[PDB]
């Protein structure tokens, strides 16, 4: 017959590779994990005019994605009781004490339940001063907790809260701390220059090479990860098997795996969203609807606690476009890197097709 390394490449070649000419991409980067055996699969080029093809050595930004870390890195200190997510943030960034943002608890900013945050900060808001002066200048709306919006600024005061109970900074808790204690090697939140050789361009949607830095340095929990294929599957397996690793960093991943509140089909977990399993088509792509991503929306208290259940995350900057996914009793993950951005609709249905032919 066939042998399961080219079935899964055939799947990928039939569900993924088609996007680079319907969108234009210059590269792509396919990774599925099953059963603890890894398959790679690598197109087109990191950088079009030095003609170097995408590979196992190439840096992607991972937008949003990077708030699957900040969770870990949140799940990590409140374990080690650096943190309670009940506490709110003035206790650790003291010039938030007696400020209106004080009332809203740490797990309410890490899910976006604080009912004033928008989706970016201000284009304005670039040094720590402005990011200071924005959260003491915050006044509540909606009732604090009642409604989910999807916000940058609300996971990166998070973020922020997180370091400071670590006594770092952000970039030094992913580097030093949780970059190593996942065995990631290939993973940043500031590419050295030994690494830039190896740092993918993104593409705009004018297919012009763009290397783009956004937002404050606080932005940097909700959107400033950027990593290789190889070490995105090593994430998804740590992931799948969190026993295999020492307590700390096990509960800081299971702590990422605990839904938290509902919205219709969607449970909201630290960073990852989580479904049961088996998911509709139609359920992972509600979860990124403009209705969810986009507008407030009312949470409600899970009610079914799903046993068997499957979680993913989406990720984009201007010039990159990521997905990854995993169902842990399939012991299966996929993760999907490009550099350049294509719908959410269409890596949640390609990855949705592959992992369904995937032979048990």
């Amino acid at each position: 017959n066939t042998p399961k390394d080219q079935e899964i490449k055939k799947l990928v070649d039939q569900n993924f590779k088609p996007l680079l000419e319907k969108y234009d991409v210059p590269g792509m980067a396919v990774g599925v994990i099953q059963n603890n055996k890894k398959y790679e699969m690598y197109y087109g080029l990191q950088s079009v005019q030095d003609k170097k093809a995408v590979n196992s050595s190439t840096i992607f930004e991972l937008g949003s994605v990077s708030k699957l870390f900040t969770a870990t890195a949140g799940g990590y200190a409140k374990n080690k009781g650096k943190i309670s997510f009940d506490d709110t943030p003035g206790k650790y960034w003291k010039e938030l004490k007696n400020t209106p943002i004080d009332q809203v608890n740490l797990l309410q900013l890490a899910t976006y339940t604080s009912g004033n945050l928008a989706l970016q900060f201000p284009d304005e808001v670039k040094t720590d001063q402005q990011v200071l002066t924005f959260f003491k200048d915050w006044k509540p709306k909606n009732s604090i907790g009642e409604y989910r919006q999807y916000s940058n600024p609300s996971i990166g005061l998070f973020g922020k809260v997180v370091a400071l109970s670590m006594n770092k900074p952000f970039d030094q808790v992913l580097e030093k701390t949780i970059f190593p204690a996942l065995g990631l090697k290939h993973s940043y939140v500031n590419v050295p220059k030994t690494q830039m050789q190896n740092y993918a361009f993104g593409y705009n949607q004018e297919n012009q090479p763009i290397r783009v830095n956004r937002g404050p340095l606080d932005a940097a929990p909700a959107y400033g990860v950027k990593s290789t294929l190889p070490d995105m599957l090593s994430f998804i397996h740590a992931n799948l098997n969190p026993q295999k690793y020492p307590a700390d960093i096990q509960r800081a991943i299971n702590e990422t795996h605990q839904g938290r509140y509902q919205v219709n089909t969607m449970y909201q977990a630290l960073g990852w969203e989580e479904f049961s399993y088996p998911a509709t088509l139609q359920t992972l792509l509600d979860s990124n609807s403009e209705q969810i991503v986009m507008k407030p929306n009312k949470v409600t208290a899970i009610s079914k606690e799903p046993s068997v259940k499957m979680y993913h995350k989406t990720g984009s900057t201007n010039g990159f476009g990521t997905y990854v996914v995993f169902i842990p009793k399939e012991n299966i993950g996929l993760v999907m890197l490009t550099n350049k951005r294509i719908p959410n609709e269409e890596r949640i249905k390609a990855a949705y097709a592959v992992l369904n032919a995937i032979k048990k």
